[PDB]
């Protein structure tokens, strides 16, 4: 034992308001909003420009026709180092959050984040046994201080684990594990809850190649997968050319310049899309696993001018409506990725200090998929 025992409370399970399998809450959730760069930002709620989550914006959120929200969640920075134990203060802070998306009636899924990367960044043999034992501390306070939740919140044990082979799948493995264990532990509502794990890098072509298993769970049906989605990087993300690439301004049929044709892509089309998620249908949805989409997004590039502009924006709402779109068709329940930011290179969709759109265009392309 490095740290203590948190599950310090264990209730009797609880299946009240959690008559629902995997299957039937994916059911439920056709579109899902991430509130990017807020409960996960390191040094605080509001360190990376956000303000805190209010009832305001979640209100804001459904009312815009989302059913679901993902919230990045920091923990580590809130814990003492020596015990893992987590600020009281901090707890209450996330149930908080947790409690008003529920009274908007969105559902809820809570991770543990890239969270300065402790776990994240250390899928290794040598950080096995350190790293299951805070997984197991964290997921044993964040699962107690959640437990009376309805079927409305489901957990994530992890975001994006940097597993790029054979071994570092074992080893995430075994993380993915101690977090159902964890959670089924504390009892209540938490013996039923739907969770939801994370495949390699969240990579769905790596996913594909080196998942094995689902956990093993006591409980019967309540188990989800998840990646995440930035295919092609070139268009999504990249801000500046390198040697190995140049940057996509435009995507999509119909969408494509004539004068600036090394700025269309030259991978990561339609096509492309279509045979990765066909991947996660049949490993998963086809075998009654429902496949959480937790994170995509095309980045705006307000730093193009006049029909150049006009043509990227196009392009990017079509991104948008055809991932949603292809998503859905499969059986992957898509949840973009908002990191608030209005501005060149961003992604957020809503303005944050007024809790108005911001990006009408985005949000369309968004519902249409839907
Ligand atoms: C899936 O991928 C998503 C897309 O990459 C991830 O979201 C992105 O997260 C990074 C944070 O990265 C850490 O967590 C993820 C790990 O994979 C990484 O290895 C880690 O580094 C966010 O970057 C942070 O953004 C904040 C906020 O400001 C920026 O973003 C909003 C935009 O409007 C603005 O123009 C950008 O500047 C940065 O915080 C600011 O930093 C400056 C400089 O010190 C300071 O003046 C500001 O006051 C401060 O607010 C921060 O330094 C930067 O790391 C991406 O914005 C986010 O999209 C998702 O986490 C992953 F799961």
């Amino acid at each position: 034992g490095l740290y203590p025992s948190y599950n310090t409370s264990p209730a009797a399970p609880d299946s009240t308001g959690m008559q629902s399998t995997a299957v039937q809450l994916a059911g439920k959730i056709r579109l899902g909003w991430n509130i990017g760069n807020t409960m996960e930002a390191i040094g605080g709620e509001t360190a990376w420009g956000n303000p805190m989550v209010s009832n305001e914006l979640l209100k804001l959120v459904k009312d815009s026709g989302f059913d679901a929200v993902r919230i990045p969640v920091a923990w580590d920075q809130y814990a003492n180092q020596e015990s893992a134990e987590i600020s009281a203060a901090w707890l209450n802070r996330v149930k908080q959050v947790v409690q008003m998306a529920i009274d908007n009636e969105l559902y809820v899924l809570i991770n543990i984040h890239w969270d300065g990367g402790w776990l994240e960044n250390n899928i290794t043999p040598a950080k096995k046994d350190e790293n299951n034992a805070k997984q197991k501390a964290f997921w044993e306070q964040i699962a107690t201080h959640l437990r009376d939740f309805d079927e409305h919140l489901l957990f994530a044990g992890t975001n994006a684990p940097n597993a790029e082979n054979a071994e570092q799948m074992d080893v995430l493995n075994s993380y993915l594990q101690t977090f159902v264990d964890a959670v089924r532990s504390t009892g209540g509502k938490n013996a039923y809850r739907v969770l939801v794990l994370q495949g390699p890098v969240t990579d769905i072509e790596k996913t594909n190649e080196l998942w094995t298993h689902m956990p093993a769970d006591t409980a019967t049906d309540r188990l989800m997968a998840e990646v995440h989605f930035y295919t092609p990087y070139n268009f999504a993300l990249m801000r500046q050319d390198e040697s190995w690439g140049k940057q996509f301004y435009y995507w999509g049929e119909g969408f494509l310049s004539t004068t600036d044709t090394e700025r269309n892509p030259t991978w990561g089309e339609e096509a492309t899309i279509d045979q990765l998620f066909d991947l996660m249908k049949t490993k998963f949805v086809d075998q009654g696993i429902p496949v959480v989409l937790g994170e995509f997004s095309a980045m705006r590039r307000t730093n193009l001018t006049g029909d150049a502009l006009t043509l990227h924006l196009a392009g990017r709402a079509y991104y948008h409506k055809y991932v949603t779109q292809q998503a859905l068709a499969r059986g992957l329940l898509p949840f973009y990725w908002d990191n608030g930011g209005n501005d060149n290179f961003s992604s957020g969709i809503f303005n944050r200090q007024q809790n108005t759109v911001f990006d009408q265009q985005v949000l369309d392309a968004l519902l249409e998929g839907a």
